[PDB]
């Protein structure tokens, strides 16, 4: 089998380079357009991707660390990635997210319908292996253990799709971007077009591995037993487990941090969520002993007056949460230590997580005006990829038109016109939400717009 | 047969006007809404349609002196137009042409399928022989001769259109103003409703000269043979060739030197679109023995930073066609010498001015940019048309109401429709581009319009 730091394409180091393959991947992710794009991308609409992905890498380092000197974790120690992997791994997990985040991504899914769909994490496995203009037709051409780092969902978009949960009331009123976007969210997967890359990250495997690691489950009762879902992938690998780890600390701490800020979430939204089961909290103060973790000290200096009260909680549970990573094995039958073994939280850290993310989702991500823009954004691209999509030589630029006339070559009927709008879904899905904008707006708005 | 200066309206001239009848219509069209509405109208987008309407007509007159003199042609200088009537034809040429440029009329041209369609040449000659208030319902009332100088295809719509072309791949989910722009362009003619005015244009001539003159031809092979493609007219009167000549000079290297200025068309452009035929210019230069007109020596004057080192080769290639114009007869059986001859250039220099004007169009009337605003306005005049013509009593003002109302009398079915959208459809190709935006802002836009 293959080696993890080898690549699709054959980039050598020179002999000036001691640099391990696992920092040359970092020093081109950082040097790249799409890891710059992160700046003009917003998750929430203040925080961007760009400094959510900085913060992911900073506690997945300290996972890294403090995994690699825990004694009761040292027969797992040569299996941890190294700084440089999990920074590069950490740093690109959402370069895949389309512009107005789930607003756009539920948008190319929808026009996507017949030609394969379109999700974010299947987007940054396209453009680190294919897309990115570092090589010719390579992306970055990343090592094989990055690949299959960011490979949150080692499975298909067919394999897990579950067309009747698309199923829509029939409305002959309605627009074309009018419609519920939860019944039209994608599986988390990856795209059909991208097989062979997926076909390299898992060359270097045994067969038997990559079956059990592929594993799916079909999640039953969302609302009914009979309510139609899409199935789910059960594993990621090891460095990928350190990474989704780190990337739900941040989204359930410091998003919850940026939700005081903004008054989102008050204390009583705190003390109300936490009505009952104080014991989140307190039992874990018990244990530990630790007296910052009381609910009523923790919450008077989460909800201070001076800002240094709160974000030396804020880094307490930051802390507390990298300082209760455990690694065990999954129920995956797979014998390899990069595909068998994960990092995760104690289970008493992890229900602590959770409320606290749930608070979240309850206040922030579900809030009416977040939604409202979602939706917004949702209109915005569905209108935009119909009208790029009806003429695109006319209003595409030339390179992209160079890449839709290359992907229809070899090429007629329906996969014809399924590989070239593949091509349209990667050019919108790679824009900038202020990007995005602008060219809506060339398009469509009135008196908006300009030949430079 | 009728002379050349009578007019359909019967509007004689005081014995204290010794003026021309060419030189009255020049004086009726300078002070005409139509003529003055050319400064709220871009061609391109900078450069306005009056203003290449002033330079069409300083080419125009300079051709007419070229050839008023050069006694190679003198057996034609009896036939030739004079100062007046060149100038008037050269500043009308564009009169009809809608908001938005081809964006508006492959807009309306797209609203009027079952209705007549619509075309820009066409609406000039609706609006200078009915449709401009200098008189009740006989527009400008010009002569019989500008009138034909303005007809640059004498054939009517219904007679050059092939429906086929119009034939689209279905779309259920695709709005209605949704569509590949090339696929629904009109034929390059006459309005059928307008029949009458180019009636009294041929009633000064015999009707087998009338048939041989408004002669087509069937293109083929645009992309495939099997393509479908309407007819194009074949021939213009004499005048109009000088104006259609003026019109494409200005076109091939006036727009050519605001494309230098904006740096839409770079040197590396010039000598790649010219890396091939050198001789275009050489060759030329060697038989006139111009040492300016050397392909290195001019684009160094051309990509120069001194502005007068670029307007000074740019004169030099205006005043290089007009010094080429000559006239001969056309393959049209005419013994008329307004319809047997034609003004065009030496077949070298228009081989030169061809190939300028084909970097135009890749680089400038097909740019990206460009035409991303184009479909904008072909959105903008589709959705205005729609709601203009779905309650046209509620929103158009009262003198259009009584157009409508006066042009459905003596009418009813299908025939009292398309007399009333045409009226619909020469009051929003009569509008400039900001009175279209701002009304469309009126009527769609959230946050925009007032009462006055
Ligand atoms: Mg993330
Ligand atoms: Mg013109």
């Amino acid at each position: 089998m293959g080696s993890l730091e080898q690549r699709r394409l054959e980039q050598d180091k020179r002999p000036d380079d001691v640099r391990d393959e696992y920092d040359r991947d970092e020093a081109r992710l950082i040097h790249s357009a799409a890891f710059r794009r992160l700046q003009s991308k917003t998750q929430v609409l203040y925080r961007t991707r760009l400094t959510h992905s900085m913060e992911v890498a900073q506690i997945g380092r300290g996972i890294v660390q403090y995994l690699s000197k825990n004694k009761k974790f040292a027969e797992y120690h040569e299996h941890l990635p190294n700084t440089s992997l999990i920074t590069a791994i950490c740093l690109a997990h959402d370069i895949g997210h389309p512009p107005f985040g789930h607003g756009g991504e539920v948008a190319l899914n929808y026009c996507m319908r017949e030609h394969g769909g379109f999700e974010g994490n299947g987007q940054t496995l396209r453009i680190l292996g294919k897309l990115d203009k570092y090589t010719g037709e390579h992306g970055l051409n990343p090592t094989r253990r990055m690949l299959l780092g960011i490979l949150k969902y080692p499975v298909a978009y067919s394999e897990l799709v579950n067309e009747k949960a698309y199923e829509q009331v029939p409305d002959k009123n309605a627009p074309y971007w009018l419609f519920e976007a939860r019944m039209q969210k994608p599986p988390k997967c990856y795209h059909d077009c991208d097989q062979e890359i997926v076909d390299f990250i898992f060359d270097g495997f045994a067969r038997e591995e990559l079956a059990k690691f592929t594993q799916t489950e079909q999640p039953i009762d969302k609302d009914e037993p009979e309510k139609p879902l899409h199935k789910k992938s059960l594993y990621k690998s090891l460095d990928c487990t350190i990474m989704n780890l780190a990337d739900n600390i941040s989204y359930s701490l410091h998003d919850f941090e940026d939700a005081l800020s903004l008054g989102m979430i008050t204390q009583r939204h705190w003390r109300e969520h936490f009505e009952g089961k104080e014991a989140l909290f307190n039992d874990l103060a018990k244990q530990l002993v630790r007296n910052d973790l009381n609910f009523d000290l923790i919450t008077v200096n989460l909800f201070h007056k001076e800002s240094h009260c709160r974000k030396e909680a804020i880094g307490s549970l930051v802390n507390l949460m990298i300082t209760n990573a455990i690694i065990e094995k999954n129920q995956s039958g797979c014998e390899n230590p990069l595909l068998s073994l994960e990092v995760k939280l104690a289970p008493q850290i992890e229900k602590l997580r959770q409320h606290i993310f749930d608070l979240v989702c309850e206040q922030v991500i579900f809030d009416e005006n977040v939604q409202q823009l979602e939706f917004k954004g949702q209109k915005l691209v569905i209108e935009l990829f119909q009208t790029l999509a009806k003429d695109p030589n006319r209003f595409l630029p030339k390179p992209t038109r160079e890449r839709l006339k290359k992907a229809g070559e070899g090429l007629e009927g329906e996969h014809k016109k399924s590989a070239q709008l593949r091509v349209i879904c990667d050019f919108v899905s790679g824009m900038t939400d202020d990007y995005a904008t602008k060219f809506y707006e060339k398009l469509f708005t009135p008196s908006k717009g300009s030949i430079f």
